[PDB]
């Protein structure tokens, strides 16, 4: 009894065109500690992004930021080769700790190995100046102009008064002396240094601001956004991440505005369901791959040009979890990525929804790849409603579907994509072919409650 919807795809209704690294990770900079993480001795790791994308964006930052200090005459400690630095759960100080050469130098083959590109967190919170002068040289130098896409100073400024980074009457203008003094001092030592920021979450009293006063300086603004409200909000749950949330339209209105009026697009450069590394069984679940999925269509649609979802260690809310001693794996919203990641690059096209009150919480988006071929990317959201969409608009003698599916929302395993898991290293492909059923130009798709699709035209 699936609440029968109509599905309505347009070709002539250009949205924006999704670009090739649209996607991406975040993670802390503790991280970087460890000189055997982001090392081209990670394949396991490198594979895992590889299947995300042939391009990406790698984003290190995060609170830690404000904890880890570049020593140019350093090397690993025996602790730092085994330091597994997931999200920070905000509620101290995180440890101290030490970026040396050797770990941005396997940064660098990490980069190679992945082809992702890097944006890459200094720290304004308790660092110097000069030392993220230093640090951004090292950085320019190993790495390299064509693979660094930004640094940013700073994580989420508008937080530092929250475990006494600054004090509580710290402001954007004692944050845009801040950010002005290292500009001045990182330019000095590397003159084609690239920033974005502010890295936080869309505001008036600080990213409106920041973009107004930092145009010309910055590449990009870099946002952040939880699903997750402030702490007084009812727990986040499944039934809520499955809702449209009016904030994030609201900010992602914001940015829009702010990049009519000063030129500078948008990266959604920290984002994961919950907050302090995640809520378990919400983040962890399979709900999660839809809420994700869903998100990185609904911002691309929006005009953002890339997204970051925080991760690391063993969070909650991690897409790959994992160290080089113990393996890595793909957790279900590993798998909202990786539709995605199969659907490929392209332009968003039309995709309008009708007699769907009943199924409200089901999404759909249509994109003309790069290789000329339809796709259409479906998240059925409604927990309880299974839905049979009758598909208008495409034209084509052959369509089919790679089913995004676990046995139950809540599920923390189970979740397989084409009727396969992930397995090792990030490897994946299709073990089920089913053919969507077309007859008088249109198509017919079943879906479960709580599942998502993507369908390819021939
Ligand atoms: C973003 C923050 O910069 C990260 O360090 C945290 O781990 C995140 C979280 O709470 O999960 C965000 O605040």
């Amino acid at each position: 009894s699936p609440v029968r919807v109509g599905l309505s795809v347009d070709a002539s209704a250009l949205g924006h065109t999704i670009p090739p690294d649209y996607t991406g990770l975040s993670y802390e900079q503790a991280q970087m500690a460890n000189p055997n993480y982001f090392s081209g001795a990670n394949t396991q790791l490198a594979g895992f992004l590889r299947t995300l994308g042939r391009q990406g964006v790698l984003r290190i930052g995060g609170n830690t930021s404000e904890y880890t200090f570049w020593n140019r005459h350093a090397k690993p400690t025996a602790a730092d080769e085994h330091l597994a630095a997931g999200p920070d759960k905000g509620h101290h100080a995180a440890a101290r700790e030490v970026i040396t050469p050797e770990a941005v130098n396997n940064l660098s083959e990490f980069l190679d190995k992945t082809g992702w590109k890097l944006i890459y967190g200094l720290n304004l919170g308790k660092g110097t100046p000069e030392n993220a002068a230093d640090e951004a040289a090292y950085v320019m130098e190993t790495i390299g102009a064509d693979r660094l896409l930004a640094f940013q100073l700073g994580n989420e400024p508008d937080l530092f008064y929250r475990n006494g980074i600054r004090p509580a009457s710290y402001d954007f203008a004692a944050y845009a002396g801040d950010w002005q003094r290292f500009f001045t001092a990182i330019r000095k030592r590397v003159p084609n240094a690239p920033f974005a920021g502010p890295d936080t979450a869309y505001n008036t009293k600080w990213l409106v601001p920041f973009a107004d006063k930092f145009k010309h300086d910055v590449k990009f603004i870099s946002s952040h956004y939880y699903a997750e409200g402030p702490p007084t909000d009812p727990s986040m749950t499944i039934e809520r991440l499955m809702k449209p949330n009016p904030r994030l339209l609201g900010e992602t209105a914001g940015l829009k505005q702010v990049e009519a009026d000063t030129g500078l697009p948008f990266r959604l450069t920290e984002t994961n369901s919950c907050y302090q590394g995640g809520k378990q069984g919400v983040s962890d679940t399979f709900a999660a791959a839809l809420w994700a999925g869903d998100l990185m269509y609904q911002q691309a649609a929006a005009g953002s040009t890339g997204i970051n979802f925080h991760g690391g260690g063993y969070g909650w809310y991690t897409p790959v979890a994992g160290t080089p001693e113990d393996g890595f794996i793909a957790r279900p919203e590993y798998y909202g990525m990786l539709l995605f990641a199969q659907a490929g690059a392209g332009q968003l096209l039309g995709a309008k929804l009708t007699d769907n009150s009943a199924a409200p919480l089901l999404t759909a988006y249509a994109l003309r790849g790069t290789d000329g071929r339809t796709r259409i990317a479906l998240f059925n959201k409604n927990l309880d409603a299974d839905v049979e969409v009758a598909i208008s608009g495409v034209a084509s003698p052959s369509g089919t579907v790679l089913r995004l599916e676990a046995p139950r929302a809540d599920d923390t395993t189970d979740v397989t994509f084409g009727g396969a898991p992930v397995g090792a290293s990030g490897s994946w492909s299709p073990l089920v072919q089913e053919y969507v059923p077309g007859h008088s130009g249109q198509f017919v798709l079943h879906m479960r409650k709580a599942s998502g699709a993507l369908l390819e035209f021939a």
